[PDB]
């Protein structure tokens, strides 16, 4: 109850980038480096005004993975050491991103450190993630990710109460009492998913989705946490409180492993889950990545449903959701590389389509202007402006509302959007670990390529069909909120039918860079539409490889990996 502060000398790192999706290390560099997470936490608060930590509250919570409950009681003695007010923390440290982002935005907190590494894996062997969300609810920018990087490479000493001990297990406040100091520090353990529900209730229609769910002619569902953070929040919420039979709940228990996987929403990372809907017995399916921002749709007998036409089918029945209804479509986004579905929509339905780079901070930006509602990333990413961070079961329940409104099955919803916008064709493309110098001569050498004067014109044939090059370029953006110039952000070819391919290039790690090959092919005839995607896409997968010269300059003949 009353505990003493002290100040333990230590010794600075010089690796602790908090980056766009926080600070990832393996769990033994945490725990084998003497004082690491100390020193990383502490460089966190000390971006907080000393002035404004009493009144502070920051939300403290995470994924489950092994690690996780140890930094949260670190995170706990250093907060009250430092004079930070109160904590707001998950039962069991539980804690989705988007519940987080709800949370801080919900009580005002200055913002929150959220314990996940994403998608990647966790486990005694696995890895461990520090992220810091501010008073928005969303990611850190780069502004405060640099000051925490530049205080934690000259740290020389932290505060810290060695023995607060909090009890994450029980709901209610625990108060400590700090040596010699006047105003107690609070914790507050609150139901991992209340807040978050009771978000998602105003959202949509829970009577209605109530009536989708259950009883004799329910829509069957099977809903895949993939072992990790949103488990719980499908039990409460689809389960329990919308009647969703239990069995609808899929990997639902978090496990400090994720049971040895990684918790990564894709057709082969949730092999079980495909094969599942693969039997023909259930409507619809969905998995979701470790910490729940992250969501991959399936319809009957497995249809995948790509992340790039997800966004897009809710652009065009956003209207079956009632926030929606209240707040009107303030906007549309997607990142660069998503394919183009929902700008036809957007042109359809005359509303604004903004087209960003890679980055939650675009995103970001544009909600707080008050135009954008709806945002999707082809990385299996899809949100609204409900909080600041992408949202995975707020998709599941956006598609979920829309099932009930069309009253179609989700393969027929896409066939009818297909018909009538026309398909985007798409696949990305993976070229993992490549050689760094050969991969940024293929996308020099290209860049030139496309600088040309004589580029735009160009025309490409395979087999039955001619594209012509509209545009070629680096694609840059200028932020139109903060005033930002995002440069050199992807090669662009942009073909007069509607078509596009894009290469972009990742930074260079200890194994390699990744070379990211998008392609969107463009196809409104019907005997077209409903082709096989890796058929349809082949023509301008030729393109790329042959104008990149890919192969010649990587000496891969195949990706890695194919979404
Ligand atoms: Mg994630």
């Amino acid at each position: 109850n009353m505990v003493k502060i002290v100040t333990v000398k230590t010794q600075a790192y010089q690796d602790q980038k908090p980056g766009t999706s926080g600070l990832r290390k393996r769990v033994k560099v945490f725990q084998s480096s003497a004082n690491y997470a100390e020193n990383f936490i502490q460089s966190i608060i000390s971006t907080v005004e000393p002035a404004q930590r009493q009144e502070a509250t920051l939300v403290v919570g995470g994924d489950g993975r092994f690690y996780m409950k140890e930094a949260i009681q670190l995170i706990a003695r250093i907060a009250a050491a430092n004079g930070i007010g109160r904590l707001v923390i998950g039962q069991n440290g539980i804690l989705s991103t988007p519940a987080v982002s709800c949370i801080i935005r919900k009580i005002k907190a200055i913002g929150g450190i959220i314990l996940t590494a994403s998608h990647n894996p966790g486990g005694p062997n696995g890895d461990f993630g520090i992220k810091f969300n501010i008073s928005n609810g969303g990611p850190a920018p780069e502004a405060i990710t640099d000051k925490i990087f530049q205080i934690s490479k000259t740290i020389e000493e932290y505060a810290v109460c060695p023995d607060l001990k909090v009890d994450l297990g029980v709901l209610g406040k625990q108060q400590f009492d700090l040596e010699n100091k006047f105003k107690p520090f609070t914790v507050e353990i609150v139901d991992s998913v209340e807040a978050y529900a009771t978000m998602l209730r105003s959202i949509f229609d829970f009577s209605a989705l109530k009536e989708l769910l259950s009883g004799p002619n329910r829509l069957k569902i099977r809903i895949d946490a993939m072992h990790g953070v949103v488990g719980p929040y499908v039990k409460k919420i689809l389960c329990e409180e919308l009647g969703a039979p239990a069995n609808s709940a899929v990997n639902c228990v978090p496990l400090e492993d994720f049971g040895g996987h990684h918790p990564d929403p894709n057709l082969t990372y949730a092999a079980d889950l495909v094969e599942t809907m693969k039997s023909g017995e259930h409507d619809f399916g969905a998995a979701f990545d470790g910490d729940g921002d992250r969501n991959m749709i399936l319809g009957k007998h497995g249809f995948f449903v790509n992340p790039s036409d997800s966004v897009a089918v809710i652009a065009a029945n956003i209207f079956s959701i009632p926030y929606f209804q209240q707040t009107g479509v303030r906007g549309f986004a997607r990142s660069m590389p998503t394919s183009g579905a929902l700008d036809r929509v957007a042109s359809a339905t005359k509303i604004a389509l903004y087209e960003t780079p890679t980055g939650w901070k675009f995103f970001g930006n544009l909600m707080d202007a008050s135009k954008l509602s709806l945002c999707g990333e082809e990385s299996f990413g899809t949100g609204s402006d409900h909080i600041r961070e992408k949202d995975g079961l707020w998709a599941v329940l956006a598609w979920l509302s829309i099932l009930a409104t069309r009253k179609q099955s989700v393969e027929d919803i896409l066939k009818d959007h297909w018909q009538k916008y026309g398909r985007n064709f798409f696949t990305r493309y993976d070229y993992e670990e490549v050689e760094a110098e050969g991969a940024n001569k293929m996308m020099k050498d290209l860049e030139a390529l496309m600088f040309d004067r004589s580029f735009v014109g160009k025309q490409f044939s395979a087999n039955d069909k001619v594209y012509t090059v509209e545009k070629a370029d680096n694609f840059e953006y200028s932020d139109p909120v903060d005033g930002s110039i995002s440069r050199n952000q992807g090669l662009r070819l942009i073909f007069t039918d509607g078509s596009r391919i894009v290469f972009r290039l990742s930074g260079t790690g200890s194994a390699g860079a990744t070379i990211w090959l998008y392609i969107d092919s463009y196809e409104k005839d019907v005997a077209k539409i409903n082709q096989d995607p890796q058929v349809m896409l082949a023509p301008l997968i030729s393109i790329a490889l042959k104008v990149s010269q890919l192969q010649e300059r990587t000496g891969r003949t195949a990706p890695t990996v194919i979404t």
